[PDB]
């Protein structure tokens, strides 16, 4: 009986490795070459997974996971009983393959023109757009434009996606999908102890969106900027005013106290995406972890390509379950943006490489935020100042409280600006899943938590047609959100953590854990274990107690929230958006 069941896991893990790693080695090729051809085998190899999938899954449902005594065999069958997508009958699973890729194909090749013009894609040219443009009217088209061409483009689909998905949720055990995707924390608490940790960075949030309306208020005129009310979703520097770091320029704090563009400088020193994955790898062997295998330098797709190729420029790390075989495809720009999304997905090949030697079911992150924090860890050290320097991007600045605020202030652009938008993504798709929120209102919804959270308003009254959540990756590709939110919480966390480990004193947003071993042997013994504990056994190996919590973070802004809070009070700042029904006028 327990016998049985181990030699069931056994021959699972054996099969299942040949199978994945041909389904990989297929995805790959569509997503590196949008053509008919791999298309086409993209979805056979579909149905061979799914062949697998459901003769295994068939098998594990037979198995009383309740009179199993080892909890590891136990924790295996037990994932092994939800066949996902191939619980679906074979019409449903055929139509649900052909969607997720027409979905995904609409929104890599949709492009914005200009009439008798260019015609742009979204990366890097309407990007770059949202990035540098200072005029209002110009920001507008990019912004309106590829929502008109991708999201709009994406509604047909989106009803029959939802459908399939949750007929899939259901046939698994769950009420609909995203009750399926959030049982992947195994906590049940999920929803209330994120919402604690939404509310305890509300004065942080609110206090940066009050200084940047006021901002904005300058440069675009009193016109265009309600000093009450909540800001227009294009002016932020970007598509999805996810991130707000390009905006630093409109919002220096001491503009006395300038300093190098990190951008300007890699391009003006010949940097090349190459130069910056091998300096990733660096940062990873210098705290004792593992370098990426030769192979990954030989298979990865670290540029776009200039054959003509239509690929997923989406960064994204590949484990092809070989034990052996890891890639990263990015369409990499030089720039700090891109450094950083360079470390970010260096972590999901750690991550991999640690966990290679465990069962495949259990191949995953202690949680889907485990696996998106642990690049961004790394990263946090490699924005400093004192690093930046030492890659001779940025001047040596000396502790000059000016250029400590500044600093401060470009990193809260990114992280802070976050976390009402990494927060909101999937509280909309949740209530798609469970329907709460019809077709006929997905786009009014999308707006009442763009409001709610992020303070923002549409530029343009939306009309019957739009569909806004379209118009952002993860959307039509069907990649779960909470997991960022998660991420930009814990990684923090584990940042003060290492910090501590390696003897840092004095404040968080100074250290640099650079060469440090003792952080490199807190990361690798939470790595290893992939999926095989419950989550909080990784949080305790890292930070020595078990719960998620703000406090890190709050620490590492603790200089920037004081120094808003006296400028917001200069200047009589409302926070918030009292006047939440304001739009622009013209
Ligand atoms: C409950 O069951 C758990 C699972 O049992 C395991 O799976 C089932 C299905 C059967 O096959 C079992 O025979 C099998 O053991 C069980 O947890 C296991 O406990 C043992 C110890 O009793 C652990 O064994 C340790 O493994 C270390 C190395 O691990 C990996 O090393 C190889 C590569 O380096 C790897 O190939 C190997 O096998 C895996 O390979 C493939 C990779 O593709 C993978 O897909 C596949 O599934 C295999 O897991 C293995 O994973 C050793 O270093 C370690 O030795 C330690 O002790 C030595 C002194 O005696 C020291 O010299 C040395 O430094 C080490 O400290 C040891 O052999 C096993 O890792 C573990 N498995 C898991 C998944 O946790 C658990 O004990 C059971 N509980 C109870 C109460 O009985
Ligand atoms: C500078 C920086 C750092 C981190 C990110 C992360 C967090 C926000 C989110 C986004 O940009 O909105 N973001 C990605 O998207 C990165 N890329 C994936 O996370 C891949 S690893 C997810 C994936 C994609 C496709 C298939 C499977 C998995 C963005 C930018
Ligand atoms: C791209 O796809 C086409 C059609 O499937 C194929 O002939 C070609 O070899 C592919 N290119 C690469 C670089 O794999
Ligand atoms: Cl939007
Ligand atoms: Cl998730
Ligand atoms: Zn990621």
């Amino acid at each position: 009986d327990e016998a049985e069941a181990s030699k069931f896991v056994e021959e699972y893990d054996r099969t299942s490795q040949v199978v994945w790693n041909e389904y990989a080695g297929a995805n790959w090729n569509y997503n590196t070459n949008i053509t008919t051809e791999t298309s086409k085998i993209l979805l056979q190899k579909n149905m061979q997974i799914a062949q697998h999938t459901l003769k295994y899954g068939t098998q594990a449902r037979k198995f009383d996971v309740n009179q199993l005594q080892n909890t590891t065999i136990k924790r295996i069958i037990k994932k092994v009983q939800d066949l996902e997508r191939a619980a679906l009958p074979a019409q449903e699973l055929e139509e649900y393959n052909k969607i997720l890729l027409d979905m995904e194909t609409t929104y890599s090749v949709a492009t914005v023109c200009h009439p008798q013009g260019s015609c742009l894609q979204l990366e890097p040219d309407l990007t770059n757009v949202m990035a540098t443009s200072r005029k209002y009217e110009d920001l507008l088209w990019a912004w309106e434009g590829w929502r008109d061409k991708a999201g709009r483009a994406i509604l047909q689909f989106y009803p029959k996606y939802v459908e399939l998905i949750n007929q899939a949720a259901r046939l698994n055990g769950y009420v609909d999908a995203g009750d399926s995707w959030r049982s992947m924390y195994e906590t049940p608490s999920l929803e209330q102890d994120l919402e604690r940790l939404f509310q305890e960075l509300q004065p942080l949030y609110l206090n940066l969106h009050a200084y940047v309306r006021r901002a904005l208020h300058r440069h675009y005129g009193a016109q265009h900027i309600n000093l009450e009310g909540p800001i227009p979703a294009h002016l932020l520097g970007n598509m999805w005013a996810q991130t707000w770091s390009n905006i630093y320029d409109l919002v220096v704090p001491f503009p006395s106290a300038p300093s190098m563009d990190t951008t300007e400088a890699m391009l003006k020193q010949g940097w090349t995406p190459r130069r910056m994955f091998k300096e990733a790898d660096d940062f990873f062997t210098s705290l004792g972890l593992l370098p990426v295998p030769p192979e990954f330098w030989q298979k990865s797709m670290l540029e776009k390509p200039t054959d003509g190729r239509e690929v997923v420029c989406h960064a994204s790390a590949w484990d092809f379950y070989n034990g052996k075989d890891f890639r990263i495809k990015q369409c990499t720009t030089v720039n700090l943006e891109d450094l950083v999304v360079a470390h970010h997905e260096m972590g999901h090949i750690q991550y991999f490489m640690q966990y290679k030697d465990l069962p495949v079911a259990l191949r995953e992150g202690a949680n889907p935020g485990f696996h998106e924090a642990i690049g961004d860890v790394l990263a946090l050290s490699v924005s400093t100042p004192k690093h930046l320097h030492s890659l001779n991007l940025l001047s040596s600045e000396g502790g000059s409280d000016e250029h400590d605020i500044n600093f401060l202030m470009k990193m809260a652009l990114d992280k802070i600006a976050f976390i009402p938008f990494s927060y909101l993504v999937d509280q909309w798709r949740w209530r798609v899943f469970d329907g709460s929120i019809t077709k006929e209102n997905y786009n009014q919804e999308w707006w009442s938590l763009r409001l709610k959270y992020q303070g923002l308003c549409p530029p343009v009254p939306r009309t019957q047609g739009d569909f806004d959540p379209g118009a952002k990756f993860h959307i039509p590709s069907s990649v779960p959100y909470i997991r960022y939110f998660v991420s930009f919480i814990i990684q923090f966390q584990f940042h003060e953590a290492l910090c501590q480990a390696a003897g840092h004193t004095g404040p968080l947003h100074k250290c640099d854990i650079y060469q440090s071993k003792e952080a490199g042997q807190r990361l690798a013994t939470a790595m290893k274990l992939g999926f095989s504990r419950p989550w909080p056994e990784a949080m305790q190996l890292i930070t020595g107690q078990p719960q998620m919590s703000a406090s890190a973070m709050l620490s590492y802004f603790k200089p920037l929230l004081d120094w808003l809070r006296t400028e917001n009070e200069l200047h009589g700042e409302k926070l918030g958006w009292p006047q939440y029904n304001w739009t622009p006028n013209s």
